[PDB]
């Protein structure tokens, strides 16, 4: 429902810059990335209230269709009605993820992707821009 | 093959800016934009040696999968291994393209189209950078 983006040519320790605007009444939002939509790498789903969480981080993968395991994290640092600046990068084991305020974390690259071509947002964060260091 | 972007959702008077590298050798780039890759309000192509032209803007709309009459501008702000912004803008009379060296051009909205949800780059420029304002 969000800005999706092909052909990002995304390459390890290359180094993606997404920013936009978290919805004033925000529950949700979403930033897939991976080979294409039904091979992610990366389901980086920030939940304020939502699917039974609060101010949770949920990721995942989804290899051939099939949702892998998710995993929680530890941080929160986004707030409804905000910018919001994620960055990522990723090598043969980990995607890298650094978020507002100096956190970040880790997610193991379980689909052993060697470029990213895929990304799409979906849910309360629009899309305003896109840098590639 | 370059960066397709879709949902973009750019309405009237909003503008995209595309920052990306001129390749050293450069021949053409190609920055389309639309509703999809059969509906072009836009077909952007900055030729430096290519189709017989020289340091030449060609520009053109498809409507269904028919190409439009092309025009040509008088005015070529691009340097083969060289940084460039576009950025452009749209009401239902004009696409209003602004490139660098202050330059700007006026190429009429052949389409209907509510909004520009369609863009996709290829050739000889490297993407850096989009925004939405
Ligand atoms: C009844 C629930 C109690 O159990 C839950 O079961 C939901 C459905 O399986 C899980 O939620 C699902 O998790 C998936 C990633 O793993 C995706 O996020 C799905 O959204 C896809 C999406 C959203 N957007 C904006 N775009 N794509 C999301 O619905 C949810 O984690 C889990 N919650 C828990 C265990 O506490
Ligand atoms: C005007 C009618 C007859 O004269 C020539 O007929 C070619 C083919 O109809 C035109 O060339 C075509 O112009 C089009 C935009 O009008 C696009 O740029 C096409 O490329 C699309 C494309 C392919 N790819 C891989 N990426 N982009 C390009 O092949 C060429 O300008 C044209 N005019 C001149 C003076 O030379």
């Amino acid at each position: 429902c969000g800005l999706v983006a092909s052909n990002l040519n995304l390459k390890p320790g290359e180094c993606l810059r997404v920013r936009g605007e978290v919805a004033p009444d925000a529950k949700s939002f979403v930033l897939n990335l991976g080979k294409d939509s039904n091979n992610l790498c990366l389901h980086f789903n920030p939940r304020f209230n939502a699917h039974g969480d609060a101010n949770t981080i949920v990721c995942n993968s989804k290899d051939g269709g099939a949702w892998g395991t998710e995993q929680r994290e530890a941080v929160f640092p986004f707030q409804p009605g905000s910018v919001a600046e994620v960055c990522i990068t990723f090598d043969q084991a980990n995607l890298t993820v650094k978020l507002p305020d100096g956190y970040e974390f880790k997610f193991p690259n379980r689909l052993n992707l060697e470029a990213i071509n895929y990304m799409a947002a979906d849910g309360d964060f629009k899309i305003k821009c896109v840098a590639f260091d």
